[PDB]
């Protein structure tokens, strides 16, 4: 049964669509797919689901581009629907605007600016060909529960010095932030709670032993960067090391399920990046604007006009990143990925002060993981008749991705 919310007065009938954040339309081809059917050549720019507890979806990537831009009319207080789950959700500092953003985001940013992440090729090397290595012999493998749920994780884990056997746990609780189980705002308002409670209390016991602490790995060197000349406060730690847990763990883990689904359906584009490894090199953010994940919100700041349509103040949107990426107004052929496409620009990581802090450790772990898996398996098809199964939420998911090679 699908909870439904009647419209606000503001909110006209022609903008009306029935669309479900959770559950789309057309899921079982694809996720981006299914948010593809959203984009029609004549579809308003901003419509209002009466699903999610009610709110509005912005379906062209100007529009999305525009809101992450904009922080001062479009404010990140909520970022999640339903607005119970964005009332609960406590992350650092993906819930604060300019200026309060602007510390925290400096303190993640002195663990994950491009020159520290490259210093971290070498160790995701070595946990890539350790995986592939694992199953490169045999000719087949389940790649989401061999590789893809199972190399980010272990790079995190190993970059933020937590135990390889608290995985499960922690993909459990990153589950229900992004996918909250319920099938009423207020059943998955309470999930999300529930979620961002076990990560707080994963967190606290890592904090109290690391603040002051020795340890070289990301957490300790990002908690122990001063905000405003004192110690970060225990309720903004809480929030940002688990932010970070959440980042790690759930996105690229996604990501590569989508990509490698695409690839494994698209030999020849396979075989361009094994004959010019510059070409994958170079393509790695090409795949990035086809293969987005994050579907998240704002919100509205003022009783305003945007885009001919009329918002109401304390209003959400949703900006499912894909429709920046995939819109056809943007891209030529915006399904096929073209690793030469001169023009890559897109909203995966989104735009604006929150532009994703863990952008370049995404891009380089999705280039090594490409480099050591052709070195590896150079050639690899999706199983006959095989079906990946799919999820749409805050964030993407998909399982079930048979891939079958001969060996070299
Ligand atoms: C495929 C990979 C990834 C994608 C598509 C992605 C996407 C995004 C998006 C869209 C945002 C903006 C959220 C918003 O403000 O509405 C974001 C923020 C963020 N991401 Fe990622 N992300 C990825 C990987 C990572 C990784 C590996 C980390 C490592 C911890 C990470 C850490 C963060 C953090 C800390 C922020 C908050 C930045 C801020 O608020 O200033 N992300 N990400
Ligand atoms: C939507 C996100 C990708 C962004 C960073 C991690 C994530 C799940 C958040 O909680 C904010
Ligand atoms: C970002 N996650």
């Amino acid at each position: 049964q699908k909870h439904r919310v009647a419209p606000p007065p503001h909110v006209p009938g022609h903008l009306i669509r029935e669309i479900d954040a959770y559950d789309l339309d057309g899921l079982e081809q694809g996720f981006h797919e299914a948010w593809k059917r959203v984009q029609q050549p004549d579809t308003p720019p901003l419509v209002w689901t009466p699903f999610t507890g009610g709110h509005w979806i912005a379906t062209r990537g100007t529009l999305i581009d525009e809101i992450y831009r904009s922080p001062e009319r479009f404010s990140s207080r909520v970022i999640w629907v339903p607005r119970e789950a964005g009332e609960a959700y406590d992350m650092v500092p993906t819930k604060l605007d300019p200026p309060e953003h602007t510390p925290y985001r400096k303190a993640i940013d002195k663990g994950l600016n491009l020159a520290e992440i490259r210093k971290l090729e070498d160790q995701i090397r070595t946990i890539a060909v350790e995986i592939i290595e694992g199953f490169a012999d045999r000719g087949h493998c389940e790649f989401g529960s061999e590789f893809s749920t199972v190399f980010p994780v272990r790079v995190f884990l190993a970059l933020a010095g937590l135990p390889v056997e608290d995985a499960t746990k922690l993909g459990l609780l990153a589950n229900e932030m992004t996918r909250p189980s319920g099938n009423t705002p207020e059943e998955q308002g309470r999930s999300l709670e529930a979620a961002n409670k076990g990560f707080f209390e994963y967190v606290a016991p890592i904090i109290a032993a690391r603040r002051g602490g020795s340890g070289t790995d990301l957490i300790t060197r990002i908690l122990n960067v001063e905000i405003d000349g004192k110690p970060m406060p225990d309720d903004r730690a809480l929030g940002l090391v688990s932010l970070l847990l959440l980042g790690g763990l759930d996105t690229v883990v996604n990501f590569l399920g989508f990509m490698m689904i695409y690839l494994s359906r698209h030999p020849e584009t396979v075989a361009e990046m094994r004959r010019e490894p510059l070409k994958l090199q170079r393509g790695v953010e090409e795949l990035f604007r086809r293969f987005a994940v994050v579907s998240d919100a704002r919100y509205v700041v003022s009783d305003m006009e945007f885009h001919g349509t009329m918002l109401k103040e304390g209003d959400l949107i949703l900006l499912p990143t894909a429709l920046h990426g995939l819109d056809d107004r943007h891209h030529d052929d915006p399904m096929t990925v073209d690793l030469s496409r001169r023009d890559v620009t897109h909203s995966t990581f989104a735009q604006g002060p929150h532009r994703c802090a863990g952008m370049h450790l995404a891009r380089l772990e999705v280039t090594v993981m490409l480099q050591e898996w052709l070195a590896r398996i150079p050639e690899f098809r999706l199983k006959d008749r095989a079906v990946p199964i799919y999820h749409s939420g805050i964030v993407a998911a998909v399982e079930n991705i048979p891939l079958e090679w001969e060996p070299q």
